[PDB]
């Protein structure tokens, strides 16, 4: 658009018209050059500018698009900003020594390259696939991640190769032994990693999971179960105005981008007319999935899924009534493809409300529980599912009627697999999940990025450790040895914040406003992070994994806010060695900057360590991960008590029923 | 009675006729004595006798009732066994130095005692309540728990006293400062603990939570939300035959008793015709809720809710339609009252199946996720809710279609509160949640009791710790420093098993059959305990809490099986000092007995540490606790793949749809 209609809300994602305006603007600025588009996305307003606009009648922030382009024959990328109202490029630079995120188009192009490459064909034949069956060879073409033979000097993928006997097979039972290295932009194989011990393609049957396969494998499918139907005959209780949600006193903006997927902003709670801010922004900002086999070339498997592929780019169009059950409001996602044209993923986000059991209950034993009050809970769910080659990550942002917010994740999909010889032991680094199939050990780690405003600006964070009293059993201070308390360590400088979950203290963390006080308890209003799926990073200090994901070696990292501190392994993740002051390493600095009562960013590392078993193959049952942020000392009483009970009978009423 | 009709199944709880036959048998044996009934319950068959009967065409185990009685003018209790087929006492003994669980009748009787006691009246008056308002004074009459002034020589309750301005008030905003001590059997106050600092009754309004109260307090209730309706128009997929459940290949017996509440037995999975045992029995066997204020008499707050009141005794009659939503199968519970007559709690257990989101999913990026399979999960839920004076514990046993079993607990109800002076500081041992109300710190700890038979008899247990390779970064064995593995420590003797959850290793525990092997992975079939809500016991070694709950000081305790090893703080819990070799302390012994490849009992300590906040008051929002037991190396592939997908499109089908 010329200029584009500006959005309803400054945090709305770029419309398809805005995306096209941005790419036309960039094409014109680079006229006479052959360029392609890697990223065209909203450059969100500065936090100050946004808050000022929202709450102080301030300036309208300009509507800006951030782009990343490649140019034929030039190394690295160029990036910059387009001002949409004037259709001009206002910032631009060349970054010749980085590589960018891999788009779906980029994942889709590698198969034709390797199928037609003579050296790859030769390895296929050595592996036992005839030269004329190349259409049966497939690959998951990961970023090379990091290989010290090339650095960032070419843009590279590593084709993890597999074989299908029929196109409807699940290929993951038949990995091949070798790994071609592909120059993404030149479209050619530059190298093939070949193991010292060769293992030829498995001769077993594929391990398949569609109904036609299972009928052959186990005799029959189970009959259809009788349905469980879920209806909202009088509609839903939430209200959307564009991307702005209001539900059970919560209000917030639902955003979305190519990289983070869902981005929740401007989150507040309406406390009987007093609208109290909670978070300025919350999202997942990066991931790392480090594998645990030391043998070459498997050190290159440590995918930073968000930075290297994108939870937006990889997001699934969710299916009419299957992925999301019940009455659903959907949002579409819009990106640019390599030619500069907008592409849409329909039904990328689903939004709906679901039963969530009991909110609270109490009954009196005195009349045999006749005196009783029970109130049911409803939750609001904002969700997407993304597919990073083999993996499926189901992400659910959950708002609850006690004022808590939960992130739930379910891992499913398929294990990454490598070939195993008939006599080869997989342990200790993997598991034989099927004949000739080694599924290597790995971790899934996530970096949750919280930009808080607990009851307003000026916040701090703290570790909370349960501790026995230091006074011994038998002392006047602790006669019976039962005394215990919560030790709160307020983080003063960045260094103080660098903390891990500790089972020995049941560690939680507070994000609080030290400028306010709860009139009952005397404590600051807070949201408490309750999170126990917090694995140590197993890779060693100084390892490639530890270097490329500096955020992952602590459960909690707290840094001063600054604009554009979104991505903790840096802006351009693929093929960075992990050497340099960028991302979280930059933001931590020398550890000395103040983080007490200021504008802060709280980054939480959480996830699981996965030791594969046969139950996970050929397709894996959902594995749950959760964390919760809970109001503590935020309210002066339970915020849900004005919700009509499902059943309520008082002591006097019970006497009147006789 | 009598001889009563035998049950459908040896593990069925005693019917009302069996309870009556038992009490008539005992009344007759003790003819001419004045006795009352504390417990009349099934004495479950020995494990060997049961398995032999079930699987080896063995002897029918005799139908037995375990009883506990008091006799007027005699200290402690008598207990024994009645053989129901012959209406006779076959075992009997006098235990003069123990006290037994408190029943609902026992709770209910105390208020009349303290309201009419001249010394209590006097303290109420000194506290600001006129002598003629005693009908407004209430108490939660806990067991004394343990007080070294009386031991077990009298049966004693401590009346935690509160004031209500109107019968419909929630009394917990108005605790009084003193604690009467009552002889349960003599029905008299024998002492009153009076604090050095007196604190008169609060003059504030009660902190109330029924709708008529909230309308006064916040102006109005929220309007009724539009409904979410759940129906199963073609019925449910599970099938009950008496107490025996079959659902999604699982089969098990649903039992129930006065103490543990729900007991799940004889749990097996049907693996395409091969019916494989998993557990012989699983239940919650004890609890402890230790409070963290060292000031006298608050050391006496550390309720062992299961052993001292009972999760069956205290269980709520459920909804119908409110506590449990949807299509429900209910079981009733039956007990004996003090006169020997059966009592019934209707709808004590609810059984139903609910949607549980996605079971699994995978799509191929190659055709933009057109090639896709999605299967929804159903869970089966077996639940109860019990109320122990102020607390509500909602217990959900959940069976899942990937073969996992979960226990989910939600804590709600009301904080236990003590009085706080106008100028008194509650911290560090509690929180001021309302004016003049101190809610003390406490933990809620639970002992899950698992009697396993993973794929048959002969089991072991182990800790599994994730560990970096011992070889350093840069070595030939760990060049890039990423290698990691699961270290499995098999417990050989009892002492080896005494282990805590460790965040540093993401500790899980395996219960496995070392006599079998998975044909793919080479590992033993196992169920893995995945449990991270595992607080350390904060009370010190040698404390009254640590002594009375020996199980609580480790996350995991594994001991040899023997008959009647149910209750880890002993058979008769109230007023035990914690000195002596009984319960878990007895079963552990000197630590040296074998627990490798034998019949074992695996006791798991889990729960939360609760630092109250005003969000919890006057009624508390549900707080979740969970643990899971997952099949690992049990199956040779994902067990749910024969369940019909909600959506499935193969690659060939996608291409044919154009
Ligand atoms: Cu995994
Ligand atoms: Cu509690």
């Amino acid at each position: 658009s010329a200029a584009p209609a500006r959005p309803a809300h400054p945090l709305d994602p770029l419309s398809t018209a805005e995306i096209k305006a941005a790419t036309n603007t960039v094409k014109s600025y680079f006229a006479g050059k052959k360029i392609s588009f890697n990223t065209v996305t909203l450059r969100e307003p500065a936090r100050k500018a946004y808050i000022q606009w929202k709450e102080q009648g301030g300036p309208l922030p300009p509507r800006l698009a951030y782009y990343v382009i490649l140019e034929a024959g030039k190394p690295g990328v160029k990036e910059g900003l387009v001002d949409l109202a004037s259709l001009s490029v206002i910032e631009t630079r060349a970054l010749e020594t980085v590589q960018p995120i891999l788009t779906v188009e980029d994942l889709c192009s590698t198969e034709e390259v390797i199928r037609n490459d003579p050296a790859v064909i030769e390895q296929c034949v050595l592996s036992g696939i005839p030269a004329n069956e190349m259409h049966k060879v497939y690959c998951d073409p990961w970023t090379i991640g990091y290989d010290e033979r090339w650095g960032t000097g070419k843009r590279l993928q590593q084709a993890l190769v597999y074989y299908r006997s029929d196109e409807d097979d699940s290929q993951y039972s038949h990995p091949l032994d070798f790994c071609p290295i592909v120059d993404t932009e030149e479209k050619k194989v530059i190298f093939i990693d070949i193991p010292n011990r060769r293992r030829k393609v498995s001769k077993h049957k594929h391990a398949n999971f569609y109904p036609k396969h299972m009928i052959e494998k186990v005799g029959a499918m189970r009959p259809e179960a009788p349905p469980i139907n879920v209806t909202q005959p009088e509609g839903v209780s939430f209200k959307m105005t564009g991307n702005v949600m209001e539900w059970s006193n919560f209000k917030f903006h639902i955003g979305f981008n190519y990289r983070e997927g869902i981005v929740l902003s401007d989150v507040s709670y309406n406390d009987h007319g007093n609208v109290r801010p909670i978070f300025h922004r919350i999202s997942l900002s990066e991931m790392i999935v480090p594998y645990g086999s030391p043998e070459f070339p498997h050190q290159r498997k440590h995918a930073l899924d968000i930075g290297e592929y994108g939870a937006g780019y990889m997001t699934n169009p969710l299916s009419l009534g299957c992925d999301c059950k019940g009455v659903i409001h959907y949002l579409d996602a819009h990106f640019s493809d390599r030619a500069g044209d907008p592409i849409t993923v329909k039904n990328a986000v689903c939004i709906h409300e679901e039963d969530d059991g009991l909110l609270f209950k109490h009954s009196d034993f005195r009349d045999n529980f006749a005196t009783s009050l029970v109130t049911r809970a409803t939750k609001l769910v904002v969700s997407q599912i993304f597919t990073a080659a083999n993996y499926e990550y189901c992400l659910y942002w959950v708002f609850m009627q006690d004022g808590a917010i939960r992130l739930d994740i379910r891992l499913t999909g398929i294990l990454n697999t490598y070939i195993l010889g008939d006599d080869e032991e997989a342990g200790p680094w993997g598991t034989r999940v099927y004949p000739n199939v080694n599924a290597h050990n790995h971790q899934h780690l996530f970096s949750l990025r919280i930009d808080p405003r607990i009851d307003g600006d000026g916040n701090s964070a703290a570790a909370c450790d349960a501790k026995s009293s230091p006074y011994p059993l038998g002392s006047p201070e602790n006669m019976y040895g039962n005394a215990f308390y919560s030790e709160k360590t307020t983080f003063k400088t960045v260094k103080d914040s660098l903390t891990n979950y500790e089972s020995a203290t049941g560690r939680s963390w507070d994000i609080f406003n030290p400028n306010k006080v709860n009139p009952y308890s005397g404590k600051p209003p807070s949201y408490k992070l309750v999170s126990t799926q917090c694995p140590p990073l197993l890779a060693k200090e100084g390892s490639l994994v530890a270097k490329r994901a500096p955020w992952a070696s602590h459960s909690v990292n707290v840094v001063p806010y600054k604009d554009n501190r979104l991505y903790p392994s840096g802006d351009h993740v693929p093929q960075w060695s992990g050497d340099g002051v960028r991302g979280m390493r930059e933001w931590i600095g020398d550890g000395s900057e103040n983080i007490d009562n200021t504008d802060i960013l709280f980054f939480h590392t959480f996830g699981i360590t996965h030791f594969p078993a046969p139950e996970d193959f050929p397709l894996m049952p959902a594995e749950p991960i959760t964390l919760m942020l809970r109001p503590r000392h935020f309210f002066t009483e339970n915020p849900g008590l004005d919700i009509q009970p499902s059943y309520a009978m008082t002591t006097s009423e019970a006497k009147r029923a006789v």
